[PDB]
Parts: structure tokens; sequence; C-alpha cells
């Protein structure tokens, strides 16, 4: 038996409320926040168009186990072309349940499932797509052949998920750092029972996903303020998940009943999202979910300025947690005090925010590194350096502000968390290296007070 979770909130935006998504997300955030996910119908005529030729888009599929708390890999030997894939895949579900497709009903699949990956006599497996956009399989929106009217009236909307990153209110706009994950949209080509394990965004980042077409992605979600109450939960029934990962490319995710965490007092919602259909995902909240049947969805990361004191609430979990981070926090704040002229004025004033408790940290972390006898220093240009050239030896957090390094261990640097983490020479051995001295960061914080102030 499975109980459904109550259904997240559903918007139907006016064109008014529709034009400006970040307005849109920061007007829905006081009841969508609650619920961790939220499902957006876009207007009726706001219709973007959706061509490719099935049989010139090809990819490698991925192939997946459906066993319930079983240890899958996040991100992971032939070649399905759409149309291929497609043909595989109606035929897996009619053959499945011995009818017609359109005619399997989305509550038989949902209940279904929960019985597949809960009975270990069950061998069932199923294969998929993912991937960033690229010229054997392009995104499903236009972008920059000669372009219909149609097209072109499509190419600069908000909703547009490439635009989505690089407009005036997302911070990860100027991420100069190439970061081919939290830019770029994903692509995902389901089947029926395909499935996406329990997980939350890297730098607890939010989501937003758009279902081209094809039959129905189903979703469970979990608010932010819950997370590490649906953690507690997980470690005590799948233990193994936890242990300490060696990469980025080594994170364990499961399959996991959400009957069982409202068991424990966990608060989750379900939607079912059709094509044409807007999800979002907040800060920190948990999802998971499956494919009802062959369909194409495309996916981005963004963050607001809503999220940058959680951004850097992140960096410090991940350092308690010796977990890699996919980018410098610290390093986005700076990069974007430089460019203080050009920002939002409201960007401005968030940035100035974050940059005054960065410098208050800053200021009393050097201190306690000079009272341990750590006296020499030098400026270093961080940025400079490749990420694994420049991770914290002891908590692998990506360093920009400042390091310790000893000329008796070449290359091998520490936050200044961990200066007893280095070596065991002296610490009068050692040098602070450091991008900024206070007296720069000032004027820096400074031009981002002018900037909002008009
Ligand atoms: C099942 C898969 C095709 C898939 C994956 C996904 C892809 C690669 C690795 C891990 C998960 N993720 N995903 C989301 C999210 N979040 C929303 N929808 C989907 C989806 O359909
Ligand atoms: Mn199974
Ligand atoms: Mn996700
Ligand atoms: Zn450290
Ligand atoms: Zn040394």
């Amino acid at each position: 038996m499975f109980l459904p979770p109550p259904e997240c909130p559903v918007f139907e935006p006016s064109w008014e409320e529709f034009a400006d998504p970040f307005a849109f997300i920061h007007k829905i955030r006081p009841i969508a926040e609650q619920t961790g996910i939220c499902k957006v119908r876009p207007p009726p005529d706001w219709q973007p168009p959706f061509a490719c030729d099935v049989d010139k888009l090809h990819f490698t599929p991925r192939i997946q186990r459906l066993n319930e708390l079983e240890a899958q890999t996040r991100v992971k030997a032939r070649d399905y072309t759409l149309r291929t894939f497609g043909e595989m895949a109606d035929a897996f579900k009619s053959d499945y349940f011995n009818m017609p497709v359109h005619m399997v009903p989305t509550e038989l699949v949902e209940k279904e499932f929960w019985r597949l990956v809960s009975t270990i006599e069950e061998d069932v497996t199923v294969e998929y797509g993912a991937d960033i956009a690229s010229k054997e399989f392009g995104s499903g929106f236009p972008v920059r052949i000669k372009l219909s009217p149609e097209e072109e009236e499509y190419l600069d909307s908000g909703w547009n998920l490439n635009n989505m990153p690089v407009m005036e209110q997302s911070v990860l706009a100027h991420i100069t750092a190439d970061i081919c994950g939290m830019k770029l949209p994903w692509l995902y080509v389901g089947m029926c029972f395909s499935s996406f394990c329990w997980h939350i965004e890297d730098h607890w980042s939010y989501s937003i996903n758009y279902l081209h077409w094809g039959e129905p992605k189903t979703w469970y979600g979990v608010p932010g303020y819950a997370a590490e109450q649906l953690e507690n939960v997980m470690k005590k029934l799948a233990p193994e998940l936890f242990v300490s990962q060696p990469d980025l490319l080594h994170q364990l995710v499961t399959i996991m009943n959400p009957n069982t965490l409202m068991t424990h007092e966990v608060p989750v919602y379900r939607t079912n999202q059709c094509a044409g259909e807007f999800v979002i995902t907040f800060p920190r909240a948990y999802h998971s979910g499956f494919n009802q049947g062959f369909n194409f969805a495309e996916a981005v990361n963004f963050c607001t300025v809503d999220w940058l004191p959680l951004g850097r609430q992140c960096v410090e979990h991940y350092r308690l947690l010796h977990r890699y981070c996919v980018f410098s926090h610290d390093e986005m704040i700076c990069k974007m005090a430089s460019k203080a002229d050009v920002l939002d004025v409201v960007v401005a004033s968030t940035v100035q925010k974050d940059m005054a408790i960065m410098i208050e940290d800053e200021k009393a972390l050097r201190e306690t590194v000079r009272k341990l006898g750590v006296i020499d220093s030098e400026r270093m240009d961080f940025e400079l350096l490749p990420d694994d050239e420049r991770q914290c030896v002891k908590c692998k957090t990506t360093c920009f502000m400042s390091a310790i390094s000893c000329s008796c261990k070449p290359g091998l640097l520490v936050c200044l968390h961990h200066v007893k983490e280095l070596c065991s020479c002296p610490p009068y051995k050692y040098k602070l290296r450091y991008r900024y001295t206070l007296d720069d960061l000032y004027p820096m914080m400074n031009a981002l007070k002018l900037r909002a102030e008009s």
C-alpha cells in the first residue's frame, strides 16, 4: 500500500506576473519555501516551439537498477537515436502492463513503482539520457540556421532556460570560472520508471525544470527547513550512503519511499508535471521522482539575491563535512564587487551585506593565525590556480581569501581553520598567502554601497 503525499502548490500567473521570472519567484517564495517544490503553469499562449529530427539526435544511455535504499552514483556503452530510444521505451511500458501507453493511469504507475522498488524478487532495469547540450543533442529552447519568427519570439524570454543564468538578477551570472554544471542546462530523456534519487543542488541553489513534451514526470519534495531531519532518517536506514567520498564524482544517492519519511514526521509534497509546465525547487529542498513514460525535460540551476546568505552557510557546512566545492563563494563576491558600477542596484545592496560578514570573519581568522606564530606573508592570486591546486588538505575547501603554505611541503595549502594540519614544522616557517589586504577590501565594499545608494 502507498499513501500519496499531499499536493504541492500550483501557480497560474497572468502575463503581467509571468513577464519577469525573478520578480515572480520572489513573490511566491513565502508559500513555496514551506513545501520545497512548486509547479507553475505559464499563460495559455506562451508556447515555445518544439522541433527536432528524431533520427539525427542521439546520445549514450545510462542504465539503472530500481531497488529501494540501494546506493547509486549521481554522475557516472552503446547509442540510441531519439527515435530508437522512444521505440524501446514505448514497447517496454506497453509490454509491462499489457495496455496501450496513454491508457495506463498515472496513479497506477505510481503505485507500481513503489511496489517494484521494495520487493527483492523483482529485477527491473531501465535506461535514460542525461547531459548538457551539445552538437549531437541541443537545447529544446530556441538558440541563436535561419530562425522562424515564432522561434525568434522566444530567444530572449526570461523563461528560456538558456537565458535564466545570464540575466541581471542571477548572481551565478558572472562567475568567471567556467563551471559547466551550474550555468548550463541539463537535458533529460526519460522512460517509464526511470528515477532521480533524493538530492539537493550543489551550493544549495534553486533549480527550475521544464517538460518540453511527453508523458508526465512525478515529483516528491521536502522544504529546506526539514533537510537535516530527512538526512537523519536516511543515515539510520542507509548508513552506507554517508561514508566520506573521494571525489565529487563519487556522490552516493538512493531511492526511498516518501511514506517512510512521513512516518518519521518529515513533511513531503508531490506533483505530476505535465508537458508545458515548470517545476521550481528552493534552496536546500530535497527532491526525488520518476518518469511515467517517454518524455524530454530541460533544467538549470540558479541563484537569486535571496540565496546569497544561504550560499555562505552551505560552504561552511561543506567544510564541516570535508566535502568539495564547485566554486569559491568568496571569489564570486569579490568578482561582483570589482564590477560594482554595472550591477543591478538591489544586487549591489545584497552583495554589500554578505561582503561585510566576509570581511569581519576574515579579520578574526587572520588575528588567530598570527597568535599561533605565523608571521611571514605574501599576496597570492588564488584565482589563477586550478581548483585541485588550492583545496585545503584537511577539509577540501576551495581557498580564495587566504591560506597557509610551508616550503617543507611544496604546493600544499590549508585554510585558516586548519593551520595545525599542514606539516610538522613550527609555524614561524609558514607563510600567510592572501588575495587582498583589509585596506584593499574596504574600498571594494564602498563601491557597492555607492552603487546601491542611488
Ligand atoms: C532520471 C533522469 C533522466 C533525471 C535526473 C537525473 C539525471 C542524471 C543523474 C541523476 C538524475 N534528474 N532529474 C531531475 C532533477 N533534479 C528532474 N527530472 C530528472 C530526471 O528525469
Ligand atoms: Mn527491484
Ligand atoms: Mn535536482
Ligand atoms: Zn580547511
Ligand atoms: Zn613544513
